[PDB]
């Protein structure tokens, strides 16, 4: 969430902003403002039938030494406290409003962001690699897949239904490499390994942004009130909830590999045939706890952390700006990573990596003591894909594919699978 | 679950095996032959119905060739047909009711099997190494862990409550490393590594027989009918529902490694300090498809399978033989393999292969054209866990552990997880 008093103080500022994500969240502001004056209003109105009770109780107390007035005072009081708690139950239903208001409100995207209605109007910041060139048509990933046994699309639906597949033998075998591959890198590099729960409280989803908005967006156990976790980004930036850090620690850089798990209740039609739009895939997350100061760096740095990974693997990609139109609920800046996928002749979605400043830390109320000021800092947070395992694989089998359906393994994988190629099983 | 033939033709048999499990069990084989009776004379009752029917329906249509005999008879075959509805229409309940039945019923335990009512009543049948003595009082696995930072128990809960830990660092990276050491173990040995989805549909649970019986212990997420498995053996076993195998394939080796989730709703009390009983646990499974002459024999070799696992990571244990009393509703006979902890100054369950003989194959409706009688017959399924992760971890950092706190990394491991020592990060 943002701070209440920036809409106070620059309630003008907020609208333009929130105005490049959509015209229609400039309400938001109004809401939150009518909402904050009835507010502070109530307590004004309070502060007053409080003095006047006051006032007159005292008075029908030192007119106990005999008067008879205490009835039509006595009334005036009756009359004035059964309204004080008439307001007091409704401060604490209106401050309940505000509070929740304010959690639907999106981050305000910096203003080094391009701005646009939707994802056509993304910039293009760098490429790296060049696509391959094809002297046979390529085949998609789920038919270079199915033939080779490695994915099996028919029994997952038999299992789970649609958008569900398993991943089998040297398929498999694959997968996990690339996951040990990946987080080999990162650790190397400096991020802590960490294995997190996969169910998680609310607080928590609230915590990143997943909650309130897009609650039919997660699967729920209504059950044990756990929801089951998105992304590996809601367990680890929540790891210091309601904690006071010493800016010493910082940086906290940590990595993890997690099953995600999303109810995918938008994806209507789209991607209906391999494994880029799935209930359930892998990915390797990374995530960074860092100092106001170096945010903004620090995600420079990250979508570098995640190129790497897509160099190594000598996959071709280009690195793409988010704007303000298609940004993403918590994220104040934005870079997707996107890698080639020869049958669709087009790069697609493999990462995204955004820098959050203090919103997540502010509903998370995850701050620290800075070695100046003295007084308590609110945190930043960053996260990115350090490369979202499904995808990768799928663009695997795709640019390392030949005539007669095997896939040759990427060099670096090797050490990892077993095989340097994976023919018809 | 069982024949129902079996049921008829030796009811005697059936509620004497039923009884070395619960005798409150011998009832529900009256309650299948009780509807079973029912059943079998409102299909005889009915093929008269049927036949009557049809005899004078053709009886009034020869008749259309003038005469008016097409009354007292076009009567008694409305009379006729407003029965074989109200039959049709019962029968239906019956059938329901009959069926429902037979899936509460537990798998038949072998005559091999031990009888007793208790744990207490399990036999051992050998062990391997010996309790490494201590020079000074051995700490118990989540005091080590902590101390080390590896174990957070106290974020676990954050997130996602009790009997929820978070494993960091070394800790993170050694239980990967653990996982791939037992993958790569068993791949070797010729299971078919996949990647199954965590999410299933509820048939499928019904036909490892973790439903109808034990719904209280899985996470449901109510809203998409779906629960979050308990063990690969789920995903795994089903693969093949609903299929035909031919006989030259099996036997079908498989292994995985997922999380697993249990409601543990049972578990009140017991082990509430470690991670040895958690909501959310690491576990490579192991489980086999084989033709019904191999069953028992492939049970031994399984249980070796998993044996050689705690071996090759230097850790003393023991195996037995799960009386009748303690079998588990799918399994048929069933071997523990319990790992020696010192801080407890006793051994622990790491492992449990059964044989369900055809048990679960009946439920979920696998079978195999057979090189001989070329009728379809249903196969032999197994499984046990080519280890808990979890309680391996747990393991290791015990039985390897030193007077400073640190734990000294196992000799097969060090080339998997980095150094051969994590000493207090
Ligand atoms: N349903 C899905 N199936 C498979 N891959 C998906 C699915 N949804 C997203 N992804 C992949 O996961 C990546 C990260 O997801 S994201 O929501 O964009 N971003 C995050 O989750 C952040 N926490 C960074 O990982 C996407 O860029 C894409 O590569
Ligand atoms: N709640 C739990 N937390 C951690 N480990 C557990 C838990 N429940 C069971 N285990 C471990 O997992 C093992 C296998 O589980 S089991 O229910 O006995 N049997 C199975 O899971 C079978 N499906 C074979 O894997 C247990 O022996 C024990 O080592």
């Amino acid at each position: 969430m943002i701070d209440i008093n920036l809409i106070r103080e620059k309630p003008d500022y907020v609208k333009e902003r929130l105005a490049t994500r959509d015209k229609e969240l400039v309400s938001l502001v109004d809401k939150v403002l009518e909402l904050d004056k009835r507010r502070r209003e109530i307590i004004k109105r309070l502060e007053a039938l409080r003095s006047e009770r006051n006032k007159l109780s005292k008075e029908i107390g030192k007119l106990k030494r005999e008067g008879k007035d205490t009835t039509e005072i006595q009334n005036r009081v009756k009359e004035l406290k059964e309204e004080i708690d008439r307001l007091e139950e409704e401060l604490r239903k209106v401050e309940e409003e505000l509070k929740n208001t304010l959690l639907w409100i999106p981050n305000l995207p910096h203003p080094s962001v391009p701005v646009g209605e939707d994802e056509k109007d993304n910039v293009e910041v760098r490429r790296w690699g060049e696509p391959r060139k094809f002297d046979f048509e390529p085949k998609p990933h789920w038919e270079i897949g199915e033939r080779l046994g490695i994915l099996d699309f028919k029994r997952g639906a038999k299992l789970s239904g649609s958008r569900f597949t398993v991943i089998a033998g040297w398929g498999a075998r694959l997968e996990r490499a690339l996951i040990n591959f990946m987080l080999d890198l990162h650790t190397k590099k400096g991020y802590k390994e960490i294995c997190p729960p996969h169910l998680v409280k609310p607080e928590i989803l609230i915590g990143t942004g997943q909650l309130p908005k897009f609650e039919e967006d997660l699967y729920k156990c209504e059950r044990d009130n756990l929801y089951l976790i998105p992304t590996a980004e809601v367990p680890l930036t929540n790891l210091y909830r309601e904690e006071i850090l010493k800016e010493e620690n910082l940086p906290i850089y940590l990595t993890a590999y997690t099953p995600c798990y999303r109810r995918e209740a938008g994806a209507y039609g789209k991607d209906i045939r391999g494994i880029i739009r799935q209930h359930q895939f892998d990915k390797v997350e990374l995530v960074k706890i860092v100092h106001p100061d170096t945010s903004y760096d620090e995600l420079e740095k990250l979508v570098k952390d995640a190129e790497e990974v897509l160099q190594l693997l000598g996959l071709p990609y280009r690195v793409v700006e988010l704007c303000t139109g298609d940004l993403g609920f918590s994220a104040a800046k934005t870079y997707d990573i996107e890698v080639w996928f020869p049958s669709q002749n087009k790069y697609r979605e493999i990462s995204s990596c955004s820098n959050c400043e203090d919103f997540q830390a502010r509903r998370m109320n995850t701050r620290f003591k800075d070695s100046k000021t003295g007084k308590n800092r609110f945190v930043h947070t960053l996260n990115g894909s350090g490369l979202a395992v499904g995808r990768t694989l799928a663009a695997i089998l795709e640019n390392y594919q030949q005539e007669d359906g095997s896939v040759v393994v990427p060099e670096v994988l090797r050490d990892y699978v077993g095989t340097d190629v994976i023919r018809p099983e």
